[PDB]
């Protein structure tokens, strides 16, 4: 059974592992797959089936779920869809709040403030709204973008926010003064932004032009430009939790690990890669794709460990939780799909 040679990890042109060439679950041995009425998992036949994945809660939405994100403490999940943004209690999946301010205005991105009291949302009306969750009221509106806001992320300090837009800019907002402190302009649309963990010294942005850019957040100077580069638009980027690398997902169907140079190109998805995230300690990389699956990757070797098929349409967003709201024996992650459902999953080592 195929395995990625340690010498070809960075190699962009390796083949799709045979066990992923056909996502059909009605042909693989009962020993290489886990099936339930709600989802099925395909395991890599070349490795020891370790990890078990289970569905914790399935949350109905009346429109495509564009984004999912956990609060810093891992106790809450916020989803964004058409017109409404919602907050759910992770432990029991209960609805804590549904926030709502031409027809059809999708909430493209959501993000909790570090202390979990506020929720920032980016919509197609070009506005960024900051919601006081407790009192269900908008406490600040950030205006300035000239196109849809595709991504938002808070600085660890909680007094600044970064946004990415189709207007080709990345903006840093001062939440103390409610003003735009800095505007970075590039050549094409910005699809995703991320703040480095800890001090928030760096900001990364994925772009329609196939590149990933990293700026020094205080000066606005471009420190790195990665473009082994992707062959199509980048749709998602996050920093590894150690703040040393960047992980990017692209429409070219690959995920890439960049050392702040491309160390690993994970090959396996059969369609657009739309979202990436890393688990604690960065042991695994999770990717959501238009192929309706979520792949778990061993970060170091680049080998795909298992494919989770738990949606009837594109996995648009993937988020991983910190802490352990479901017990010390579980790790939690969530998916937002075009099938109008947001699911909370729990996984463990067997």
């Amino acid at each position: 059974h195929y395995l990625v040679p340690y010498n070809q990890r960075a190699n962009h042109s390796k083949p799709i592992p045979p066990f992923l060439l056909d996502l059909d679950s009605q042909s693989v041995p009962d020993a290489l797959k886990k099936q339930t009425n709600d989802y099925y998992i395909l395991y890599n036949p070349a490795l020891p089936r370790e990890i078990d994945v289970e569905l914790h809660k399935s949350l109905d939405h009346t429109s495509v779920v564009c984004c999912v994100k956990f609060s810093n403490d891992g106790e809450y999940l916020a989803t964004g869809c058409n017109k409404t943004t919602q907050v759910y209690r992770v432990s029991d999946g209960s609805l804590v709040a549904r926030l709502s301010d031409s027809s059809d205005l999708y909430i493209r991105s959501v993000c909790f403030s570090p202390d979990g009291k506020f929720l920032a949302t980016g919509a197609e009306d070009r506005l960024i709204r900051i919601w006081d969750i407790e009192n269900r009221k908008i406490v600040m509106i950030l205006q300035g973008h000239e196109q849809d806001i595709y991504s938002l992320d808070y600085f660890p300090s909680g007094d600044k926010l970064v946004s990415g837009s189709g207007d080709r800019t990345v903006r840093i907002w001062d939440l103390r003064t409610g003003q735009c402190s800095l505007t970075l302009s590039i050549e094409d649309g910005v699809t995703t932004v991320a703040v480095s963990p800890g001090d928030g010294k760096y900001i990364a942005a994925g772009s329609l032009d196939r590149a990933v850019r990293v700026w020094d957040s205080e000066t606005g100077f471009l420190v790195e430009r990665l473009d082994t580069g992707h062959k199509d638009s980048v749709y998602s980027v996050v920093f590894t939790r150690d703040g040393q690398s960047v992980v990017s997902g692209s429409l070219d169907r690959s995920v890439k690990l960049w050392n702040l140079t491309c160390e690993v190109t994970y090959i396996g998805h059969k369609d657009f890669v739309l979202s990436v995230a890393t688990t604690q300690n960065d042991e695994y990389i999770l990717s959501g794709s238009k192929d309706r699956g979520v792949l778990f990757w061993d970060k170091k070797s680049g080998n795909p460990l298992l494919m989770l098929q738990g949606h009837r349409n594109s996995v648009i967003s993937v988020a991983v939780a910190n802490g352990s709201s479901l017990g010390p024996e579980y790790n939690v992650f969530a998916t937002g799909s075009g099938d109008c459902k947001a699911r909370i999953w729990k996984y463990k080592k067997i």
